[PDB]
């Protein structure tokens, strides 16, 4: 259970972007139901007042809690990836249009999930913005967590992989356009009951042998991590 409480952009908190320039659904439930229109942005997908300006080149961090503000971020139970999307603001997030920026699951060294790491990190993620066409564009930030992915919901609507999907409106504004935006997977259709990282045992199958759900991340992806950018207690 965990939400976006805004981004920050090159260090530089944006501000508290609630139902303002995140789509923000009313809870921190998890989606899991792998065929409804709710995988695209969550439970309230609706256009929001703002987008956040950002340029080529920048790094964009998107920031989750789970109560409150730099709280215990999401409980330590919810083992599993983080991925981050983009696609065209016109698209509405519809179509083959979501480009995967960023792929994490688990760290071999560290013994550490994304989650995991994410915690530690005060609910901090980020991408680099690419080199893609000016305009606007949905960055869909998205976690899954597996405590309960040894069921499909299909079959047990009581359990499944629990998804944590947050849309944040964001503007390019300068870029060179020297990787124009391919096309992407749609969400939903991406994930089905088959494919590799939605169905797993995190008791009994090594964390190692753990593949996420493609698809693979874009070459024209500039980069990405888990890691806190920006005290927010400064504020
Ligand atoms: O006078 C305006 C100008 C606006 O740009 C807007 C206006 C009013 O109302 C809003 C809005 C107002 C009050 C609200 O409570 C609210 O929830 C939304 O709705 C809508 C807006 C909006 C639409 C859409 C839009 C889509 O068709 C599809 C989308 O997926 C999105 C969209 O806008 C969003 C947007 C929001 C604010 C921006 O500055 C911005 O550049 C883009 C975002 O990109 C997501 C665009 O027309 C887009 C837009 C307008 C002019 C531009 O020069 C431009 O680059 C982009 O603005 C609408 O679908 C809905 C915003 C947005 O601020
Ligand atoms: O009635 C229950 C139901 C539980 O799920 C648990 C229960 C009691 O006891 C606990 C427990 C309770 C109080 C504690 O103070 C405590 O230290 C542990 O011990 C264990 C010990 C275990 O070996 C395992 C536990 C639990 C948890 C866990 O909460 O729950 C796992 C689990 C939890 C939720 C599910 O939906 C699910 O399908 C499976 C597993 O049954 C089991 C386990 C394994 O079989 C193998 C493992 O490698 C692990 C395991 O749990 C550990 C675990 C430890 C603490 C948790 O809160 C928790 O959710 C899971 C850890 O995840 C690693
Ligand atoms: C899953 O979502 C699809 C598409 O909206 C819907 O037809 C189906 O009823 C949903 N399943 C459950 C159990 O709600
Ligand atoms: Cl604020
Ligand atoms: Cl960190
Ligand atoms: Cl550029
Ligand atoms: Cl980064
Ligand atoms: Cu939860």
């Amino acid at each position: 259970h965990t939400l976006v409480w805004g981004v920050w952009v090159n260090g530089v908190d944006q501000g508290d972007g609630r139902n303002i320039y995140i789509r923000s659904p009313p809870n921190n439930n998890p989606v899991k139901n792998l065929t409804s229109p709710d995988m695209t942005c969550n439970v309230d997908n609706r256009v929001v007042p703002k987008s956040v300006p950002v340029n080529a080149g920048d790094t964009l961090t998107f920031e989750w809690y789970h109560n409150t503000r730099d709280d215990d971020i999401i409980a330590s139970s919810h083992h599993g990836p983080i991925a981050v999307y983009i696609a065209p603001a016109a698209s509405n997030g519809q179509g083959n249009v979501w480009v995967k920026l960023f792929e994490d699951a688990y760290n071999v060294t560290n013994s550490t999930w994304a989650v995991d790491r994410l915690i530690t990190a005060h609910g901090q993620h980020s991408v680099v913005v690419p080199h893609v066409a000016p305009g606007d564009y949905l960055f869909r930030a998205e976690i899954i967590a597996l405590h309960e992915a040894d069921s499909l919901y299909s079959q047990n609507p009581i359990r499944g992989a629990q998804f944590y999907i947050s849309c944040a409106q964001i503007t390019i504004n300068s870029s060179d356009d020297s990787t124009p935006l391919p096309a992407g997977v749609p969400f939903p259709g991406a994930y089905t009951d088959s494919t590799p990282g939605i169905q797993f045992n995190i008791y009994t199958t090594p964390a190692t042998s753990y593949v996420a759900p493609p698809p693979s991340v874009w070459s024209g992806a500039l980069g990405g991590s888990i890691a806190q950018v920006g005290d927010a207690s400064l504020e």
